[PDB]
């Protein structure tokens, strides 16, 4: 299907993650944020390669929130966005909710408190490869094309400013 070959096509130099454990699942959680941390700095090494560095994440000690910045570029100006995520207890079956605070109800595909509105096959594509993907494969596919619509239309619109 065009579906299977796109996904590859963003995800497949991004590490596969494997263990089915959430924030509550102790030795197991600690395993999954081996691989999430794995996951997610080969992502950050392939974008710098690629000219396309555009996002930092940390966590808390207990790897339960994240928070940080991406950069979007639109007519060569770059742009900076805090974004935030709880993990949910359910994860990895359940995928968190970026939001993007100062983004909060500037555009209409967004809910309230800034948690961004993804289109519906994001949360299938997401649940067919559980437990495979993790925090890298959420910015990839989910953050990543959601700025590509919303931050060109939002400059468009005079609603943010350089």
């Amino acid at each position: 299907s065009m579906a299977d070959e796109a996904t590859r096509r963003v995800v497949s130099e991004i590490p596969v993650l494997k263990t089915n454990a959430g924030p509550r699942d102790r030795e197991l959680w600690v395993q999954r944020l081996k691989e999430e941390y794995q996951s997610l700095i080969r992502y950050v090494e392939n974008n710098k390669n690629a000219d396309n560095d555009w996002f930092r994440l940390e966590s808390n000690k207990e790897g339960t929130r994240w928070f940080g910045k991406c950069w979007y570029i639109h007519d060569l100006l770059k742009y900076e966005f805090d974004i935030e995520f709880d993990i949910p207890i359910t994860y990895p079956t359940t995928a968190p909710e970026i939001a993007v605070p100062e983004l909060d109800g500037k555009t209409a595909k967004m809910y309230r408190g800034g948690k961004i509105e993804l289109t519906d096959h994001f949360k299938p594509l997401w649940a067919r490869n559980v437990p495979k993907f993790g925090l890298a494969h959420l910015m990839a596919l989910g953050l990543g094309p959601w700025l590509a619509v919303e931050i060109p239309d939002l400059i468009q619109k005079g609603v943010i400013h350089h």
